[PDB]
């Protein structure tokens, strides 16, 4: 099994939960390949992997904004090789805003309608995920059972 994690995080707190999903990942046997967004390139991206998993922080406060170096490869997720694509989906924010992970949301969309297949319901992570780290290891368990 070969698993591509690709992370939008500004302050590290999705890049560190990424961190956290690869060594659950790697210690069940998988190959993993774990890239920062900020230098991704969305062609192709996702071909020769049985499983992707994307992770981005929510900004915006009044209204959704995705992590500043997801957006490039949002705004190109049609590009990527995802119909038929077993993913699923992950980030930090924070419940006390009004859209709390909006952009786990946003990014699920747009993958169902790109054909992809959600294999597990998305991770919200409110706050510290260094304080949720047994849900994520939790999530990552989850994940490789439905694939
Ligand atoms: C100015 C500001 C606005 C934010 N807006 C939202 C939001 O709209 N929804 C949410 O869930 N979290 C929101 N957050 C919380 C960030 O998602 C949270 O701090 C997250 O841990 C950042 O992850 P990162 O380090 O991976 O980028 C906001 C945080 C700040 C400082």
């Amino acid at each position: 099994a070969k698993a591509l994690i690709v992370y939008g995080s500004t302050t590290g707190n999705t890049e560190y939960t990424a961190e956290t999903i690869a060594r659950e990942l790697a210690d069940a046997g998988y190959e993993v390949d774990s890239r920062d967004a900020a230098s991704v390139e969305a062609g192709g991206l996702f071909e020769g992997f049985d499983l992707v998993l994307l992770g981005c922080s929510t900004w915006g406060d009044d209204c959704i904004e995705l992590q500043d170096d997801f957006i490039p490869l949002f705004d190109s997720l049609e590009e990527t090789g995802a119909q038929g694509r077993k993913v699923a989906c992950f980030g930090c924010g924070d419940s006390s805003y009004e859209y709390f992970c909006g952009a786990v949301d946003a990014i699920e969309e747009k993958l169902k309608n790109l054909g992809a297949e959600i294999v597990q319901d998305g991770l919200r992570i409110d706050g510290d995920p260094r304080a949720a780290r047994d849900d994520i290891v939790g999530w990552a368990h989850d994940v490789r059972g439905a694939i």
